[PDB]
């Protein structure tokens, strides 16, 4: 029944374009064979803080990657900082870094690493979130399992938009999804 | 605690949007540790929002259903949802005693703070779309907001809206699932 | 043995018959979180009529249905599109070795989602979602899931897939979708 999370405060914990430019709020709750996931994003500074596609027509997407080793431990090339990711204790985290979280990893049979074998779309979940909570400011959140190199498991969030936003702050509504657990 | 707080799954009106008991809100909240798994649908049976005609009434485009809770997670009487059949599940009905404590089912206050002079972040909203009459060409938006009402310690608010011009369409919906971060 | 999960296994071995025998893999995982079932679904078509969609050549091919029919004990009936052989409780990445006898706690609730009758039919028993063919964001298809509307069974879950765009040689294999439903017990 346990939960891996980023504390749900607004303290930046994530680096998209520059150090600590964002707060990823991610909560993974183990419900047996499935992980129930809840995600939102606040960009606080830098390139993706205020979108202006009149000024910058090609600024239309970015990616946040969580890379994990064989024990389900977060690797430092991840966009999310290691100090910010742990099992929940109250509204905070355990003060000791976890050793094992394989039960939270995306299942490798469901979602295999890239190979020469046919690639299926099963390892992707699509959703839409809304910038500033406004229903006319959609952005697509594409979540992909186990497609990154340099790791045993991965979860990546690609944010993209097709509208021409003029001075829109990139901070989002929340989205829930699930995925099949490794064990 | 993997308990379920719900409205019961019957179709007996339990909700007051425009007039007394004009609707059945079916809401099921199931605790999976630090997240609440929520399932929701709505049937309007009477009054202003029962049969929508936007040719004759083009400005009838949205309405709101509020659930207000005290410090103990107990539903307040001024909610649109009636208190009588909002309780922990037993079979297809409820436990025989009104609950006194459900803080573990409340939306987390750090994730979703009450209104203040601090910046309001969008992460206290979840958007979804449901379909009137089960028809794929009859979308309506369900906007769910956590802890943005006053006169309570916690809240869940459902705003229903639509942009299509409906003509004599009965407002009864498909179901939507979401989750939120639990207070404890 | 995992008593809280009924699934198809996560492999890609065909287990489903839409238009011809074993033309598809339905990956379906039902996880009991008490009074709610958390469901995760995707579909891979490997052969036959629904494998490669070409609506220039075949303008009428726009939808199909996959039916799961259950008896009073929550056991899958053999007229379901999904095969009984690999629908079972989880054991690792496989299944428990004997066929299950009871799964009533995984069935969609009959008061929430009643069988057809003279009583008014409500839309509550439907969940709509959209999945994406080939993982491409410009290739939507609608997944309409309906609870307990089939005859000849105690319970049912049916998945209707449809699309409105004119696809030209698009393989029908989907992204994943999550939903939940109210459990019978
Ligand atoms: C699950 C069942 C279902 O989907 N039902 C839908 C049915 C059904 O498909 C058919 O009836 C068949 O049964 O169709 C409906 O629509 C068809 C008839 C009406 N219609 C609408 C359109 C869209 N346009 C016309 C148009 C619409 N607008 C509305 C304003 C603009 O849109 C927003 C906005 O403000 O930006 C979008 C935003 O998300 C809305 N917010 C919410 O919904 C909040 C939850 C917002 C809001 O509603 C208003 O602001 C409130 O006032 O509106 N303007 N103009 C025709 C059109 C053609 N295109 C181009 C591409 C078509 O779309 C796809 C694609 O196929 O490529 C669709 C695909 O899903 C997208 N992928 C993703 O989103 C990934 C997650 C892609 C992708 O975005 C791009 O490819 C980029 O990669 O685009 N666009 N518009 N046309 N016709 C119906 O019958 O009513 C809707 C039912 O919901
Ligand atoms: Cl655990
Ligand atoms: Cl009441
Ligand atoms: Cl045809
Ligand atoms: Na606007
Ligand atoms: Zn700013
Ligand atoms: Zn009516
Ligand atoms: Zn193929």
């Amino acid at each position: 029944t346990r939960t891996l999370w980023t504390t749900p405060d607004t303290s930046p914990n994530c680096t998209i374009a520059q150090d600590k430019d964002s707060k990823l709020t991610l909560v993974l709750t183990k419900c047996g064979s499935q992980i129930l996931a809840n995600v939102s994003l606040i960009v606080v500074a830098g390139k993706y803080h205020i979108i202006n596609n009149k000024t910058n027509p090609k600024i239309k997407s970015f990616t946040i990657k969580l890379l994990f080793n064989k024990n389900g431990v977060l690797l430092d090339n991840s966009n999310l900082g290691k100090a910010y990711w742990n099992f929940r204790s109250g509204n905070s985290n355990v003060s000791t870094a976890y050793e094992k979280a394989i039960g939270f990893m995306p299942n490798l049979v469901a979602y295999p690493k890239p190979s020469n074998s046919k690639k299926y779309a099963r390892d992707i979940v699509y959703g839409t979130i809304y910038l500033g909570g406004k229903p006319d400011q959609p952005a697509v959140i594409k979540t992909t399992f186990n497609q990154e190199t340099g790791c045993e498991y991965s979860i990546t969030f690609n944010f993209s938009w097709s509208k021409t936003y003029e001075n829109v702050e990139f901070e989002t509504t929340s989205f829930t999804f699930s995925y099949i657990a490794q064990e």
